[PDB]
């Protein structure tokens, strides 16, 4: 339901050829697709523009039920004060650049 929102919350997300990405689980690095990213995390609650990456919500939608392993929450919570996404203005760009700090562990999963 979120994916089919979003293509339309977004301007340009109601694109055949983007949706084959998405549902594919690919997320080019284009401005539609930065912000449909962006939508699906907030409507998830995986991500927050002011607060940023839920690691525990992450954790979850990775396959787990339990408190997130110290070392992912270590890990990332690096990756993404090294993005200093506090310094990215356009709230889409900011949202992607913090997804990918994950994109290993969705994509190994
Ligand atoms: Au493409
Ligand atoms: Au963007």
């Amino acid at each position: 339901s979120v994916i089919e929102s979003c293509s339309n919350a977004v301007q340009g997300a109601a694109n055949d050829e983007l949706k084959v990405h998405y549902r594919a689980n690919e997320f080019p690095d284009d401005p539609v697709t930065h912000c449909f990213v962006r939508c699906i995390g907030l409507e998830l609650n995986l991500y927050d523009d002011k607060y940023g990456v839920d690691l525990q919500a992450n954790w979850e939608n990775l396959g787990n039920s339990d408190d997130a392993d110290e070392e992912f929450v270590a890990k990332h919570r690096a990756c993404l004060e090294a993005k200093n996404l506090e310094t990215i203005e356009d709230l889409c760009e900011r949202a992607y650049s913090a997804f990918q700090c994950l994109r290993e562990d969705y994509e190994m999963y």
